[PDB]
């Protein structure tokens, strides 16, 4: 399957031809195929011969080509292809809309070209088209002042349910556009003004996004000009009077001093509100608007902080308390120094609200008991704030971002509490004191370095997954985190002394008293050395994280203290000890490792020999990685050592010679191949020769196993084929 | 020329460094002349009386940590030989015992980080000339030693000796019989939990005691820690040290101590300086009638007594303080208190010599910053890791008191200096320097500050002249950005980033030519890859460029060419780094753009895969080019053609195989040339030439190479580093051997 890998999905064929270096459209192409991904390649030239006598496409994707004048497409290219329906053509440097488009499609996307006349004729007749993307086309960087938009080029297009216009000159809103829009997307087009007649048609519509017109310029990466002054977007009150369907506004960095209330009186379905980047606390404080959102789910009103100002209180209108159906709040960068009880009460009747989100405020002290009078609370998100102890890519939410606040592995498990990168440099006696009852804990990266006694935590003694990572605690005590009896997760990473100092020693014996601690991360502690106790017993005990220690001193010790130190985690099935500067495992050791092991990783250490025998010892092992070392050569009989093994990893290894389903030899000294469903082999120094005609037919002769990278598996050698891929020659 | 060992003239006495060199025995091919011998840090195992055969005139040897990756085996009598030797160093040897027959010439011995539990006469004693005797570390926390035994007497046969250092050693009690000619008496962690009126005795003459370590406080510490019975201090008896009238240094720290018996300073009238970091002084520094007893005291570091998990609000500071008329530097780092007000430091305000106060390390919420104006002589303010808001191993180290200078001494060399790095001023607020005294050093480093500067923000403290920002979020796109510093000489702004780490960071450099006196400039890794409506730096008075870790390959593969004069207009610039650039071709025409009046040029670390040498004739004045850590094939045949300015160029860790004939050749206005870990198989046929770096290239051993062999014997004046890995890859039986070592 070539040159494309070529697969089975639903009731349709794909070809992956993607980041291959292609400098045409192959002619090597399955005739099975349905769509096909010729994106990330050196394509220069599309025309009516580079697809014919192929009937059944039904996708094309040309994105980014090429690679490192843009892409030359002849007129009625794709004319030939009835059944096309799906076409990409981003990032290609095209000046203008291909011609001779059939009309079988219904997605189109042009973003990231120089198109600046949309042109009835190019996209006109195209009636079939439900999704157009024109985005990102005359943006700052060089030639379009404005996009010039055909009257009426889009109300033809009568089956046009979403419209991308955005990172494009405009000015104005187009006028004629298809009443079947429910999406359309205006973020940051230069429309300074909103009339009453510039929606008035489109009842279907669901999604509006004007974000980013008349920008809040302030620190923003990407180039922000402000109207005039720090005027705002100028929206009439009328301007969404029939939209009667929208679920999503979008009015994020629109400089927006005032919010009037009656752009939603007939808007009953409101969901969503992206209200970020403007300057609306004063209308937090009063919020005439916020009477005229009883459906909204999630409002964002992030980073509307005024310039210089770090207010004592936050002074949240009454009006919030209308929000019923109100799920998540984002309150990002407002920047206050106080949270009291008080300030939140209208919040407290909300009986949906389940997300609060204060990231980014650096407040210096919350009423932490306020908290408790929220009945359906699950994410409490306080990241970046000021607690003390207590005694690009176009599709993304540039304004919104956009993963879980909190890993979503700990969330999981109840009530979340997110408390990282704050001040708490130690841990307060009534640091918890007032809390609900918490099950997710993030501590991370508040250079903590408390002396962990057993105490600490016993104010929310419900913890399940506790982040600990990038503080400078001491868990030598045995009784460390005991007060946790229910501890599933634990995530030590990044854990070292305060002064960042060579030395440190580690009891790791408060492990044991956990009956039900199943994952646990103690990479780069830097451990070299155990006290008193050289063993880690657990019977709970599934996943150990050991990177980034030192068990090669561990290990090289004279006297063999550390030889079964890990041979007591009798439940463990997964293993990391990649990072551990590893020249050889004492045979004996490596047998102490626990026999329950499924997966092993000892990748990116320094081991010059492996000694596959001991794979007996391990009957459930699954997943071997052994990435990134210097082994020489593999055992001839693998079929002895084990029956288990599914996936085997040696990538980046001097192997120069050479049950299971993927094989991953890449990036090795391998010179040609003698004599499973994956083989990995890119990177290897093969002698482009007749020695190596046997390993060719090989592949032809099994055709089901998947060679990835074919076109960077490499002749080295001779100097005749170097550069050469294998499979080229004959 | 030397070989394996480089010589050299120090001073009047000529001096053999061998240390790092993989030396597997004393070699007999040292110079004659040599009465200093370095051999630490090789492979040597074995010490006879033939080691040092025919070196009568040794002086010092250094046979430090030596065997490395079972210990040093001296046999008995194997340096009884040398009548010279004064200073004998024998650390990290893995000995089990004092050496026997030591020679009686020796001044100095150090046999620190060894296994040595008895110190017996035999081995000692009779060295009658010993004046500094260093035995720490032998009998530590790990291993064998439970205890170290200390023959009775030992050292009353050394009455010329005026340092002993036992610290890191299990010794309980301080031992008795001690001569009166000790100066330096260091007793740090050494399980002495009790100090007697007559364990001082007769040392008359001390000057620098140290019991830091015993009875530690060790809470959360770094290294292996064992506190006496409860929290139970050090226990000092009253008249411990009413003998030591000499005392200048006494170190205290770590001792677990709650009172400070103010007795123990009766008779120490020239105390001048007292460390009492990691105790629990709290009560001690709020009465402190101690204080009152130390009016010579130059330095006292109070650091680190908290209490765990207290944080009051204030500070507590004796008026006592004030008797404390000599004193240069308060170190008050990790006491951690909440608020500084003008009150509490009221005692401090009238000591007439005080230069330093630290405060580092407190968490301070804030201070009152007016307090800092009513100091006459105050020249270091150290205010790191607190939290101010927004206004509107090595044997050899002090093991407690931290080492480097608070600031960095060419930010201080300016004047007052104050340091606010590490702290939580997020956005510079507008009364965030009233109040302070004239400042002319200002560090801000770290404080995710992500303010938009726009020429007011200092207005309060106009005459910095040296700025720390490094590590902040700052947007300089203003052009009137940090203007209101009209006498700043240098600017550091490396690695300083958006705020929510998202990339694609525009940048306007315009603010720098407002500066007439702007000297050093540090934009390094600002990941600057382009600039709006200013393509062209300006700059009448800058002299050094810091530009490394940007994308000068993005500004210069600019379709347009907009970036071909970028530094062009630093007319009076010397220094430019550009290393870290991602750097695979220099458009001909912008590398001659590049300021004439440069002196060095550092384009290392980037992906160059050529050079065009002809265009150093654009620089008459280049005098250093670092092109190290390229991917460059092959030299100019002629260089002299192209400069006579050059005198230092550094080629290393480039693909080099060749080496032009009648290269190296014509002008030699080139002094070092550095052509390490190269891909050169040998020197063909073919100088004012007076340092050629030539070690990590794959030399092939075979007799043509001769022809490089004989030009090294007939041009000796030049020298060749690490003559030890210039080393021969081919043919087997001669790789891995140095080149010089080939018949
Ligand atoms: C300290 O160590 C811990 C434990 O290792 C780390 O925590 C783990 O981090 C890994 C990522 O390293 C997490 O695994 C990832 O979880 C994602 C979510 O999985 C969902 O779907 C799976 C399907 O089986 C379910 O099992 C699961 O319940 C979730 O609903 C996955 O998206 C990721 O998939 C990965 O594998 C496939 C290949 O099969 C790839 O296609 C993906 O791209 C991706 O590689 C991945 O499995 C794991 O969840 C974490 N565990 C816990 C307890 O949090 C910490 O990160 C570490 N700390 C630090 C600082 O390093
Ligand atoms: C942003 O950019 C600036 C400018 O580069 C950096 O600041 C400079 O940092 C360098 C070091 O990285 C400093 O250079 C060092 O100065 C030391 C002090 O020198 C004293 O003594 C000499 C005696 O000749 C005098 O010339 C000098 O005036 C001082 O009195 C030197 O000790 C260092 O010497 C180096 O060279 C010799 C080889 O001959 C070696 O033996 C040394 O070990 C060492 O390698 C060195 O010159 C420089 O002084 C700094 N300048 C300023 C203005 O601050 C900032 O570091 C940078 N910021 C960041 C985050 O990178
Ligand atoms: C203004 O706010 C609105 C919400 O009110 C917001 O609309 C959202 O835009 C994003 C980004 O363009 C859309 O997210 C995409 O959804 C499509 C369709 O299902 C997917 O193709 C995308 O996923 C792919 O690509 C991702 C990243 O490139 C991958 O991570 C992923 O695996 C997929 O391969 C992506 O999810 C989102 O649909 C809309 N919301 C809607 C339609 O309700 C708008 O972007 C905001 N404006 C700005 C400028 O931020
Ligand atoms: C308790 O406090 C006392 C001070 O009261 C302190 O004594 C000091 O110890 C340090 C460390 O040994 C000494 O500083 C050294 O001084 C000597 C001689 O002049 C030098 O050899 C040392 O420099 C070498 O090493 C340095 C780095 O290791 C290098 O910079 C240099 O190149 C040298 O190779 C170093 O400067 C200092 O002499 C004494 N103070 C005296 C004698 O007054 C003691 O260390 C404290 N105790 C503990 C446990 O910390
Ligand atoms: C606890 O907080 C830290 C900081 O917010 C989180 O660390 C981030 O993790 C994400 C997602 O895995 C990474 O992509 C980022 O690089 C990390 N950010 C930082 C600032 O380090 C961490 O995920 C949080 N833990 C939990 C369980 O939610
Ligand atoms: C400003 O404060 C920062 C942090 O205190 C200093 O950064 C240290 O710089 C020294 C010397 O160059 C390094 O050895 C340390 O590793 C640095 N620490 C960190 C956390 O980065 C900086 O030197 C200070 N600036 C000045 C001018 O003194
Ligand atoms: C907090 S109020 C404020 N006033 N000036 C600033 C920065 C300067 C103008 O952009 N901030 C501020 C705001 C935000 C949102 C963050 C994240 C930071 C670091 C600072
Ligand atoms: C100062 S109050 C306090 N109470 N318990 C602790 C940590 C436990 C001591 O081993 N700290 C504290 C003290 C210091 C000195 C630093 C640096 C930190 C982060 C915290
Ligand atoms: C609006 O959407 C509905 C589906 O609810 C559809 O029947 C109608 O035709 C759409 N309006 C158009 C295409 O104008
Ligand atoms: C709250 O959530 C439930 C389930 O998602 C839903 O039935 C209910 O209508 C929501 N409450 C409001 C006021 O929307
Ligand atoms: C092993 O861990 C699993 C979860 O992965 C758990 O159900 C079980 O309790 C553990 N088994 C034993 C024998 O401890
Ligand atoms: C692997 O180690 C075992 C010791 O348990 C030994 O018997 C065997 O010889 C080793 N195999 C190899 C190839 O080194
Ligand atoms: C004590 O010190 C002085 C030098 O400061 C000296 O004159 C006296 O002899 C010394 N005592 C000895 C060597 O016992
Ligand atoms: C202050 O310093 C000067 C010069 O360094 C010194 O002469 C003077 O004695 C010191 N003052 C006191 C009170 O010791
Ligand atoms: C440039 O700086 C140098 C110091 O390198 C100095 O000698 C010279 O006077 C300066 N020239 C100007 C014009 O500032
Ligand atoms: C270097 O550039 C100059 C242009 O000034 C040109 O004359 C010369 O040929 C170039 N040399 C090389 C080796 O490219």
């Amino acid at each position: 399957s070539y040159p494309c890998d070529e697969k089975k999905q639903n009731d349709s064929v794909i070809a992956e031809c993607s980041n291959r270096r292609l400098q045409e459209v192959p002619q090597t192409v399955g005739k099975y195929v349905t769509e096909l991904d010729l994106s990330d390649n050196f394509i220069t030239h599309i025309t009516n011969e580079s697809f014919q006598g192929l009937q059944n496409l039904t996708k094309i994707n040309l994105n980014h080509n090429p690679n490192v004048n843009g892409l030359n497409i002849t007129d009625g290219a794709f004319l030939n292809l009835k059944n096309l329906r799906e076409l990409l053509l981003e990032d290609n440097q095209l000046p203008q809309i291909p011609s001779g488009l059939p009309e079988s499609l219904t997605e189109l996307s042009l973003i990231q070209n120089n198109i600046y006349n949309i042109t009835k004729e190019g996209i006109s007749r195209l009636i079939n088209l439900k999704n157009l993307y024109l985005a990102w086309n005359c943006y700052f960087n060089k030639v379009c002042e404005k996009t010039n938009i055909e009257d009426g080029v889009f109300e033809t297009l009568t089956n046009l349910e979403l419209l991308s216009l955005s990172f494009n000159s405009l000015s104005h809103v187009p006028p004629k556009l298809p009443s079947s829009l429910r999406k359309l997307f205006l973020s940051n087009t230069q429309i300074k003004y909103i009339s009453e007649e510039d929606f008035k048609g489109l009842i279907n519509l669901t999604l509006l996004d004007l974000s980013g017109n008349c920008p809040r310029c302030f620190n923003a990466p990407f180039p922000c000009v402000p109207c005039d002054g720090g005027a705002s977007i100028n929206i009439d009150r009328f301007a969404f009077q029939n939209l009667t369907q929208l679920r999503y506004l979008n009015l994020s960095s629109t400089s927006l001093r005032k919010i009037n209330a009656a752009w939603f009186k007939n808007m009953p379905h409101l969901k969503v509100l992206d209200l970020e980047f403007n300057y609306l606390v004063g209308e937090i404080a009063s919020g005439a608007f916020l009477t005229m959102l009883p459906r909204l789910e999630i409002l964002d009103l992030s980073f509307n902080y005024i310039k210089g100002s770090y207010p004592q209180h936050i002074n949240i209108s009454r009006n919030f308390s209308k929000l019923l159906s109100l799920r998540a709040l984002h309150l990002r960068g407002y920047v206050f120094q106080e949270l009291r009880e008080d300030d939140f009460q209208p919040l407290m009747q909300l009986p949906n609200l389940s997300t609060i989100n204060l990231g980014i405020n650096f407040i210096k002290q919350i009423d932490f008991k306020l908290f408790q009078n929220f009945s359906n609370l699950e994410i409490i998100y306080l990241s970046e704030n000021r607690i003390s102890p207590l005694v690009f890519d176009p599709h993304s939410n540039f304004y919104h971002f956009t993963r879980p606040l909190i890993k979503p592995q700990c969330a999981a498990y109840g009530k979340a509490l997110d408390l990282s990168l704050n001040s708490i440099f130690f841990i307060g006696p009534n640091q918890f004191e007032n809390l609900p009852d918490i099950a997710c804990l993030n501590l991370s990266a508040n250079s903590n370095a408390q002396v962990l006694s057993g105490t600490e935590f016993s104010a929310i003694p419900h913890v399940k997954y506790l982040d600990l990572t990038n503080n400078r605690l001491d868990f030598d005590n045995a009784s460390a985190l005991t007060e946790l009896s229910d501890l599933e997760v634990l995530d030590l990473s990044y854990n070292s002394h305060y002064f960042r100092i060579a030395g440190v020693t580690h009891h790791l014996e408060f492990i044991q008293n956990f009956t039900n601690l199943k994952v646990l991360n103690l990479s780069h502690n830097n451990i070299y050395t155990l006290t008193d106790k050289y063993n880690l017993e657990s019977k709970s005990l599934v996943e150990l994280v050991f990177s980034g220690n030192r068990l090669d001193i561990l290990w090289n010790d004279d006297d063999n203290r550390y030889i079964s130190i890990f041979k007591g985690l009798k439940n463990l099935t997964r293993l990391d000890l990649s990072l551990n500067r590893l020249k050889h495992i004492p045979n004996e050791a490596f047998l102490n490792l626990p026999a329950s092991l499924t997966e092993l990783h000892i990748n990116d250490n320094m081991l010059k020999f492996f000694n596959w025998t001991l794979l007996q010892q391990f009957p459930r092992l699954e997943l071997l990685d052994l990435r990134g070392n210097k082994l020489l050569f593999l055992t001839d009989s693998l079929s002895d050592f084990t029956s288990s093994l599914r996936t085997l990893l040696l990538s980046h290894n001097r192997i120069s010679h050479l049950s299971l389903k993927h094989l991953d030899l890449s990036s090795n000294l391998l010179k040609t191949i003698n004599k499973l469903s994956m083989l990995e082999l890119h990177g290897n120094p093969f002698e482009c020769t007749c020695d190596i005609g046997d390993f060719r037919r090989w592949m032809d002769e099994h055709l089901n196993v998947k060679i990835p990278r074919l076109v960077d598996v490499i002749c080295a050698s001779p100097g005749d084929q170097r550069g050469k891929s294998i499979v080229s020659l004959e």
